């Protein structure tokens, strides 16, 4: 006979890290909308994170973002069409970029999520991080209105909390969209109203530095005839909510203790 | 020193049948789309199979599927909410009758995608099986055209095999579906036009069973007006022509040699 109750060979038993959780249930639910993940370079110019969003330097709208700038020769970074690109060397601080590098690889319409990696020189406490992720959602298309960017909230809300879930839309200020907004969702299972990301109606510079940079490349424009809405969302903050996380600094803390525990989220 | 070029431990390496992944992707091209997928059971009773689908007895429609029925006293089958049914026993012949389990479950508009295991009475050759997959594709609310229907498999095409690819609509009958119709994607690479399916927009009477069927439950009609199409075509066949497998027989034939040859596609 045999003790069939004896632990068995001490096979490994993986994991995916929260973020990945997070942000994968994140791009299912947008996929779910039509939406396609994209992702950028953690490593760009002055001119995608700040210039080509209508941020331009020296001024207030520019302070939102506490730059980690970069030194260093021989660092070739590639731009949308992979050409070489120069220009002051940063760290993302917003996954926002990438609504310029991929208008001017693609044509509209389309529906784009960019989840990624950025970066803020910043004090790190219990709820603030200076690496973090954020997941970009841009639409553009004849047509595209703000009636669709709180569709697409609502939604984002109703897949994340349920049908007792409702999405709230106040102005505020982006240099890259003309009407500008910041979202909050209510969590019900937590009776409060939870700030997500910002959003608004793409601007028209944006759509215009598009297009120059498509020019100055040999490539026709594209975007002189069409609107679209563009959020971003971060999901450290999102991801605590959901998995009751305390610490926000457990996350890039290697704790095997702190990771094991998200094994069971398949 | 050690030899690092000599093989490591033999741990083993899994993988996944075919069909499983032929489905998995025709299941993330509809989920893309808004699509939700749902199963249905595999032992059947003639009402969803057939007369619920406006398939009545000793009719020449009925032909269309040849069925393999099923003796046996004890056995349980479970309506759409959970309440005991009747009714002569079968192996359903095709996901249809989930439309009609779905449909009294639930309240439109909606959008799913029936992936599963049908049945039918017939000798296998190396392009034929009795047992066999099938994906049902149901669209119903307000508004739903048969425009509509093409587009979702115009995107199926796209999504299959390029923008070089194409579909093609031509009559035909089903008594679940007033315009009826067969529909053809271009294969390019194989320069050829491949039957995928048949669909067509919901019959007046399919949604007449389910409204009356819940009636008969204590559910209020939900389909008085609305309007849906409705598409079903054969797993099988399309992963024939997308892994190069020559014989369908091979998918239940359980060789190693011939399932492991599919590790790759992830
Ligand atoms: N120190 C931090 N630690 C963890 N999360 C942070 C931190 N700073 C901000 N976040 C998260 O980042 C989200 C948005 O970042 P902000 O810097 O506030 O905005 C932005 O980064 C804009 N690019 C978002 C945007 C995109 C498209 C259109 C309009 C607006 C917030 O909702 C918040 O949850
Ligand atoms: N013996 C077989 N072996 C492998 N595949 C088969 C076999 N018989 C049919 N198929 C596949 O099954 C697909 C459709 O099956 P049919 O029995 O022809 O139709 C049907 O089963 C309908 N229920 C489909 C439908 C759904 C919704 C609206 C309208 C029509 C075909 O396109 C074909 O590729």
């Amino acid at each position: 006979r045999v003790d069939v109750s004896l632990p068995g060979a001490s096979l490994f038993s993986g994991g995916l890290h929260p973020i990945t959780l997070m942000e994968r249930e994140l791009v299912e639910i947008f996929r779910a909308l039509g939406y396609q993940a994209v992702e950028g370079p953690e490593v760009e110019s002055e001119f995608f994170n700040f210039d080509a969003l209508n941020i331009p330097e020296h001024h207030p709208a520019r302070d939102m973002w506490d730059t980690f700038w970069l030194t260093g020769e021989g660092f070739r970074l590639e731009g949308p069409l992979g050409e070489e690109v120069e220009g002051r060397l940063l760290l993302r601080t917003h996954t926002s970029p990438m609504q310029v590098r991929y208008m001017v690889a693609h044509t509209p319409p389309f529906r784009i999520v960019v989840p990624g990696r950025v970066f803020r020189f910043e004090q790190t406490d219990a709820t603030h991080e200076a690496v973090f992720h954020q997941l970009e959602g841009l639409v553009v298309g004849e047509g595209i209105a703000m009636a669709h960017l709180k569709g697409a909230i609502y939604e984002l809300a109703q897949a994340l909390f349920g049908p007792d879930s409702k999405v709230r839309f106040q102005p505020v200020y982006f240099p890259f969209v003309e009407p500008g907004a910041q979202f909050a969702v209510w969590w019900p299972e937590g009776g409060k109203w939870l700030e997500l990301g910002g959003a608004g109606m793409v601007h028209p510079k944006v759509f215009q530095a598009v297009d120059a940079y498509r020019e100055r490349l040999g490539l026709p424009p594209a975007y002189r005839g069409v609107t679209g809405f563009a959020f971003g969302l971060g999901v450290e903050r999102l991801a605590m909510l959901r998995y009751g996380i305390p610490d926000i600094r457990y996350f890039f803390g290697g704790r095997l203790k702190f990771l094991e525990q998200f094994k069971g989220v398949l």
